[PDB]
Formats: structure tokens, C-alpha cells, sequence
């Protein structure tokens, strides 16, 4: 009886295996744009993805991960609110059963169709497993998706999904360039938070871009053909794999802009 996204094992249940679910810096949150304060001390974010090496794509039963080779200094995030270099290890998405839901963060209570998370770990901690044990171990760049015009740089991802339909399938996925997933503007909100999935560790500096990217209806429909079940089990479509907004508690959301 493992965690997932259903009434019997969804977000409202996670606290029994992971009591940090009711902690003081949980994610996601609603971003109240009128209360977020512009912080003129915040730096432009530096996203350096020119030498990113993707390796594989995996259906992990919750989402799908596009994995990167993080064994050298390639694909780093720095600047912004960060005081260190963070290396890209994977990205994944969260999305809905319909276009009106699917993001984890919300903006003045608005839900986007999906949310992309580019996960990076602080190189000062030597690898990912040590980083997640540190309050400044991870930096996640979060990008909202709305449905409209297709995102050409997403189609290679969307066309491999039929090969990883079910939990535990993986496929080779080399040469994927995550720069094709970024919006024009790097204006962002930032706040201290957590993983949005078990084990819910409070190790993440969140950096949420204001500008969504557009994907087509056909692209997001292919995400919703994935399955949470494994091969040979009754189909459970992989949809609504998002955790709702959590209490902001004693935190300030800072804006890089306005
Ligand atoms: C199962 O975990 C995930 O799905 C997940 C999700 C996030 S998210 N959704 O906060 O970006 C991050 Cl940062 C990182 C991860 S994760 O890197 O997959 C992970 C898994 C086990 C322990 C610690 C971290
Ligand atoms: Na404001
Ligand atoms: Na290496
Ligand atoms: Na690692
Ligand atoms: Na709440
Ligand atoms: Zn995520």
C-alpha cells in the first residue's frame, strides 16, 4: 500500500508515512503575486544547459524522468537566489486529467495544465543523495505549462512516451536539449520549500518562472496516455499526479522582477 495519487493513497495520506508532510517548509504553495516582494538584491538566473547530456527516460510509476549524466560539471544552474552551483540531474512533469488542473504551484490560485520541474543538486555536497539531506541541497526550476500552440522542443519527449507506457519501463534518450523547454523570460519567484513528492524532504530552493510555456492539446493528451500501473496490470491512466498547495507558514516569496 505505497504512496501515490488516489483517494486511498494520495497527498492527504502521505503524512502517515512521511510526517514531514505537515512541516514548516512544504511545497508546493500558492504564489500570491501581490504579496511577493520584489527583491532588488536577487540576481538574474544563470541557466547553462549547452553541454547537457541526457541518457534515458524512465516511467517511475508517478511520472516520467528524463535523466542526465551529472558525473561532470555540465548543465548547471547558478545565480538567481542561489549562492552556489547546482547540477542538473533530471526533469519531470506534473499534469492533470483536464487542462484546468495539473500544476503544483498556483499563481493567485490559478492552476496551470502542467508544471515542469528541472531538478538540480548543490555541488558543495558531492552528489545528490547527500544534497537532499541539506536545507540548501537542491534547486528546482519550475516552469508552468498552458495549452495553446505546440512546443516544438517538447515533441521528442512526447514521441518516446509510447515506449515507456507502464511503470518501470525505460528507453534510451540521448541528445535531448532542455533549452527547448524554457520560456523567453527568466523572471522568477523564489522561496524555500521541499520535494513535492515523498519523501517530502525540506531541501529545496524553489525558483518558479513567471512566464509559462505553451504546449499543444495533442502534446498534453499524450502525457495522459501514460500509466501509473505496470505492464500486465489493469490500466490506471497517469493523470493528476500533482500535490495541492500547502500552507506558506513562516515564509516569504520573493520576486526577481517589478
Ligand atoms: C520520488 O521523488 C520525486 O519524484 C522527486 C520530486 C521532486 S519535485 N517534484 O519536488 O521536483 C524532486 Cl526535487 C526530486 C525528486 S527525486 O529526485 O526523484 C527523489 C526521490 C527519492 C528521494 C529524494 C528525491
Ligand atoms: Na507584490
Ligand atoms: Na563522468
Ligand atoms: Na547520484
Ligand atoms: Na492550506
Ligand atoms: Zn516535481
Amino acid at each position: 500500500h505505497h504512496w501515490g495519487y488516489g483517494k486511498h493513497n494520495g497527498p492527504e495520506h502521505w503524512h502517515k508515512d512521511f510526517p514531514i508532510a505537515k512541516g514548516e517548509r512544504q511545497s508546493p504553495v500558492d504564489i500570491d503575486t501581490h504579496t511577493a516582494k520584489y527583491d532588488p538584491s536577487l540576481k538574474p538566473l544563470s541557466v547553462s544547459y549547452d553541454q547537457a547530456t541526457s541518457l534515458r527516460i524512465l516511467n517511475n510509476g508517478h511520472a516520467f524522468n528524463v535523466e542526465f549524466d551529472d558525473s561532470q560539471d555540465k548543465a548547471v544552474l547558478k545565480g538567481g537566489p542561489l549562492d552556489g552551483t547546482y547540477r542538473l540531474i533530471q526533469f519531470h512533469f506534473h499534469w492533470g486529467s483536464l487542462d484546468g488542473q495539473g500544476s503544483e504551484h498556483t499563481v493567485d490560485k490559478k492552476k496551470y495544465a502542467a508544471e515542469l520541474h528541472l531538478v538540480h543538486w548543490n555541488t558543495k555536497y558531492g552528489d545528490f543523495g547527500k544534497a537532499v539531506q541539506q536545507p540548501d541541497g537542491l534547486a528546482v526550476l519550475g516552469i508552468f505549462l498552458k495549452v495553446g500552440s505546440a512546443k516544438p522542443g517538447l515533441q521528442k519527449v512526447v514521441d518516446v512516451l509510447d515506449s515507456i507506457k507502464t511503470k518501470g519501463k525505460s528507453a534510451d534518450f540521448t541528445n535531448f536539449d532542455p533549452r527547448g523547454l524554457l520560456p523567453e523570460s527568466l523572471d522568477y519567484w523564489t522561496y524555500p520549500g521541499s520535494l513535492t513528492t515523498p519523501p517530502l524532504l525540506e531541501c529545496v530552493t524553489w525558483i518558479v518562472l513567471k512566464e509559462p510555456i505553451s504546449v499543444s492539446s495533442e502534446q498534453v493528451l499524450k502525457f495522459r496516455k501514460l500509466n501509473f500501473n505496470g505492464e500486465g496490470e489493469p490500466e490506471e491512466l497517469m493523470v493528476d499526479n500533482w500535490r495541492p498547495a500547502q500552507p506558506l507558514k513562516n515564509r516569504q516569496i520573493k520576486a526577481s522582477f517589478k
